[PDB]
């Protein structure tokens, strides 16, 4: 087997493992656009001589608390032939991209995971958190203290411009955000068209500062998806919830979101907003810790305070956090705090508490003082979301 | 319709309601136990003449953030008729035994909710959460970092006192413990025997720092319930999960935790600890807002500051936090924070953040720094746990 | 009603009765390719003028024990009109292709059977067993035995040649084999393309010496089911399994084989090749007792024995067998084993014991030696295995 | 840990550990039957001190091909603590009692597996198969050459002697067959009686030559289960049937079976009889290889053959078979056959075929025709059976 940089020659190749290995690409025209955000030497695969393992990263823009944005490389497309297992195939595909993608000076690469059992060994943790409501809709009644009581019924392909601005404001301003181009909005708004034997319409809820794109399930007549909602403020979530829960020949509305979805406290009854699903969402890994701490933000509310990290195989560092802005140097002193890169990974966003992985064991440290100075500073005052799979 | 304190005449009729009202209330036996924590006038009844509604609290210890312990009215055994409902029974019977608990200086009183969308508006904020986790224990590997790598295989009835002993230091130690009195320890192991056409026996597995009362589902027999996990240390909590994950005869084990519960980060698949279910746990209603504001712990990790607090219809209140204490005192100036009194229980025992139920405009705020300084200051160090249903 | 070979002009009437009685005729386009293995008159139409009643018969090349293969009339495309029930035209039908296939010289004429309970009384024996496996491959190991530890992920379209090739040796070799004409290889290639709203792509596992067609289920995307494995080595049989047990993406694979598949041995758990599914697959009616007695290949370690066989209405035989053939010729001494046709074509390929069809008295003898003979001559060295449904 | 002899002390231990490991045990009085079937010195523990394993055999009668009575160790009553997985308590367990089991002079050993991946390695081959047979009774016709066309419905506890006698008879006469002892007896009929919130009262049809034992399903009314049915003429097994077909309240009759019973062949309809489960019954580890190999009847119709046997890490011998009577003596000539232990106990009773065993390289030889003979002589006449689970 011979892993090198894909030729055109190639490409059919990983187009035909591509069609094998995932029930979401159904042949080359599937590529074009994700293809466009491939950079020049951003792709291997591994020869036997037909492709018989691939791997590659996109250029992308993820949003990390403090409105900072990072070049990020996207693992995506990674696929072994089912002939090719326990070869070391990923192993050795995941070290050649890690080193392009470090070398290229990116801080954090970033994936979704097909299984929660594989990226872990490579650094990658898991950073955001899918969470499913699913709503009776037929019970819903707001609250008197919820906003509203300014949304229209529209075409998505009417209206590209006005959901482009929304999404471009909302990524900017969330843990999470990705930077959405051109290509990818052509995709979106393509998938909206309904499929013969296969999805429904999509229909859009449009408000100044918040849209939802919604599709009625393609067997259960009674479910409406919404594929999307960005609300840039409170008032446009909680018009665009009204919107939906207006979806009066519907039982149920379905939404993967995040933890800290307002809607459950909009509603007289909490309950009826039920968590049918949690899943991890994006999965980080830090190429270059003292850049990645360094470039994020962090709680003001924690007072300065000064310890020791390391990273397993990862580099130690002083690190000095205070107003809400860390410096991260090199240091041969005692370590305070200990982790693998992926528990680094899992902190970075917010999404997991220091104390929760210290009781697992994960996150080492001496000190339950210096554990709650960790949850408190790594914590972020935007609720971390997930953007788009990729 | 009459509402008074039920007489020894009465109770007969109350056992009636109950059996109707109540899938587990078998008959008068049931009530033995219970009813040895009910005080002089802590029940009411409504006669017509035969009881056609019915609600008492029983007196409580529950654990708040800090470690104190605070003398609570747990609302229990609350019916109203099917004959008699829209007859404002439920509000007149609350309105009364609010009046009696709040007179007797409970600071608050608790509840079990059988609906979501009851109780809030009797002031009642649901401060807890419910998440089961099931494993798929075929495919549980422990991480390398895991600690262990102990704990015995017991009948209950043989080891009362360790139980006993190890579920008091885990009561005092976790926000949402409860004191467990003796007639509840003969219940819970009462419980334990086998049930003809009812549940399988129980088994206990014991550490030294903590236990689980697990028991084979009586229709999925390659399912097992652990009904109970008191874990006082990390390592209790780990040894116990490794015992559990060598149920080898079982596909899943299932449990009733919290959402901060570090099983998924023991595993090296953290997706295998799949949320199946989550809901509201234990309910808070505030009686006296300055006397559990300055009863409760604060984060040390957020610095001094004052605000003004108005609870509709509970109070307006200066607020000063600083070094993990309160100072809670009248006052007339003009408030920075309002929310209804059910939103401050469910503040309370830090399970809902301050930011997400002002998205939701249930406690409103003109400085957003100000809602930054609540999250942080109401956060709880140790994650809040439910104790036992009541 | 009229009982004639179809005209030109009764063919559309043909195609709306096929529409309405089999769910896998679309249209005269589904026809094209079978009709050119149907001899000049090897239909029958029964008119009433539209068509109520067709049945025909195709010129096939069964493979039976010694690897001989048999011309053998294929009953195909067998409908009454749901108006024409109980008028006895599927006897009438049956009895006229049956005249036509016995003075055209056909040994043996087979079908595939649509219900259990129709062809047993026009002679017909169910001859092959489908049994179809589903693994849970996430449990699957190879025993340290299992050969392997070759196979290529290809098209089926750019590999006809090669397929076609290992099919013509696997059909040759093994008792139920029947030749593939090219039109049959159009047809099987086909329908290898992703359908709208239908199957998905079907992609093939290439040895040098067998192939698989697999296919992801269009609803569960967790199994694939194998549409086609021919093997005609072990190591072939081992290497393609270890490739679909590499199908990583997948929970479940599926294929209906035959009861002696190997499969199961190749594994540490036999357990995990379930036994899912069991049906008659290939019926045979016998239409020359003496010319297919004689083809056929016996048992060599089985001694030279003679006896004397009736099929009720059927002829009465000197049946010789040593050295692993048959002679079969005219006699009117005692019979010493009685049955009917059908028994006679259940037991011809090995399928079915002899002793088994005598507990039940479908195959009655006085001499239980006799009987153990019987069963050791017919079995077949090879097991017999189902070629195509037709 | 420490592997001994149980003392009447450590009983206690093992009834909590039998439990706690199996759904199948109530509590002591579970044991008392099963118990007297144990010789002394039948038992080891593995002590912690609490009993953390056990192990024992059972005194019992296998019947195999030829009507050949085998003294066999019956393995039962096996378990691991969930505390203490992975620590080989099971290798040593069945190593101790393999030890006492061969120094006793059994010729072989016997268990039913709880999962199918454990006693493959301890030298233990399936050898029977279960074969569920779920009748929809509804559509079931006689054919016209079933017999019969004697049977009566009787109290189990009321015919006894009859039970006894026709059991014995049978059990004698099948490979597969099992001695039941008073105390079993004792056991089964006290199953028959209704169970509250449990198993319905069981009935029984009684012929001179059969019976069955059958109750309606817990749950589904339209279900009748056969738990045994014991026929020791094809009369007595047709007639049985027929007075089951006449359950005429049933939808639907279920029997565990064995692959080769008749009944489809007495319908007209065999589709009806549909298999609904398969799976492994009695497992077989051969202790001695010549005196299994010398003790069992083979293949009259198989000719005299001589081979040299290799079982890896179990001997070498040379094979002689003929007159269906084995000569198996030490040899160090060069083997012609090779196998682990597991195979040959697989092939002891005629379930499976050498020819697949050999498919999957379990057996090895490079003789094609060695392979054939192997085949024949190794078949039973009579179908292999499972007599009851331990
Ligand atoms: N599995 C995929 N299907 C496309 C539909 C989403 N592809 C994907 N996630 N990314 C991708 C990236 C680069 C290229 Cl060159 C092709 C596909
Ligand atoms: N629903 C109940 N069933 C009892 C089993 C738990 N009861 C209950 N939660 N509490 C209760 C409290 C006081 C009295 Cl006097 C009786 C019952
Ligand atoms: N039911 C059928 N559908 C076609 C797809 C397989 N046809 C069929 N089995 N055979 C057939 C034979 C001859 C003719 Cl002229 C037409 C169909
Ligand atoms: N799992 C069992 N449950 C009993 C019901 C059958 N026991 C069992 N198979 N055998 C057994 C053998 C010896 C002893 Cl001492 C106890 C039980």
């Amino acid at each position: 087997v011979t892993l090198c940089s894909p030729t055109e020659d190639d490409w059919p190749g990983m187009f035909l493992l591509a069609a094998a290995s995932f029930t979401d690409f159904i042949g080359p025209e599937s590529a074009t656009a994700w293809r466009t955000l491939v950079p020049t030497d951003g792709a291997v695969v591994v020869r036997d001589s037909e492709v018989v393992g691939m791997a590659l990263y996109m250029d992308l823009r993820l949003t990390v608390p403090g409105e900072v944005v990072l070049p990020t490389a996207g693992l995506s497309f990674v696929a072994v032939a089912p002939t090719h297992r326990r070869r070391g195939l990923l192993r050795a595909m995941c070290a050649e991209l890690h080193r392009r993608i470090a070398d290229s000076g990116y801080p954090v690469a970033a994936l979704h995971a097909s299984e929660g059992g594989i990226y872990g060994r490579f650094g990658y943790g898991p950073a955001t958190t899918l969470h499913e409501l699913t709503v009776d809709r037929r019970f819903a009644r707001f609250h008197a203290d919820a906003p509203g009581g300014s949304v229209r019924l529209v075409r998505p392909t009417e209206h590209r411009g006005e959901f482009e601005a929304i999404y471009e404001r909302w990524r900017q301003q969330v843990p999470g955000g990705l930077l959405r181009p051109q290509v990818l909005w052509d995709e979106l708004l393509a998938e909206a068209k309904a499929a013969p034997g296969g999805d429904r319409e999509s229909f859009a809820l449009l408000h100044p500062d918040g849209y939802a794109l919604y599709r009625v399930d393609r067997t259960d007549l009674k479910l409406a998806r919404v594929s999307e909602l960005r609300a840039v403020t409170a008032d446009a979530h909680c018009a665009l919830w009204r919107a939906l829960i207006g979806l009066d020949s519907m039982e149920r509305i379905s939404i993967i979101t995040h933890p800290q979805d307002p809607l459950p406290h909009l509603l007289t009854d909490t309950r009826l907003a039920r968590t049918t699903w949690r899943q991890d969402g994006l999965w980080l890994r830090i190429m270059n810790v003292p850049a990645a701490l360094e470039a994020r933000g962090y709680a003001h509310e924690v007072g300065e305070f000064s310890t020791v990290l390391e990273v397993s195989d990862g580099g130690r560092f002083a690190l000095k956090i205070g107003d809400g802005r860390a410096r991260c140097t090199p240091t041969d002193a005692a370590a305070e705090i200990e982790m693998d890169r992926d528990v680094l990974g899992s902190l970075y966003l917010g999404a997991h508490r220091a104390s929760t992985l210290a009781a697992a064991n994960r996150l080492r440290t001496k000190d339950s003082q210096l554990l709650r100075r960790l949850d408190a500073a790594f914590a972020s005052d935007v609720p971390v979301q997930t953007a788009f799979e990729f």
